[PDB]
């Protein structure tokens, strides 16, 4: 992990840092 954060306000970084909508 480089940047320990996430993606869009409706998204998140997965185990691979992929921006997936959370639900």
């Amino acid at each position: 992990e480089n940047f320990a954060a996430g993606c869009a306000t409706g998204y998140q970084r997965t185990a691979d840092g992929r921006c997936k909508p959370t639900f």
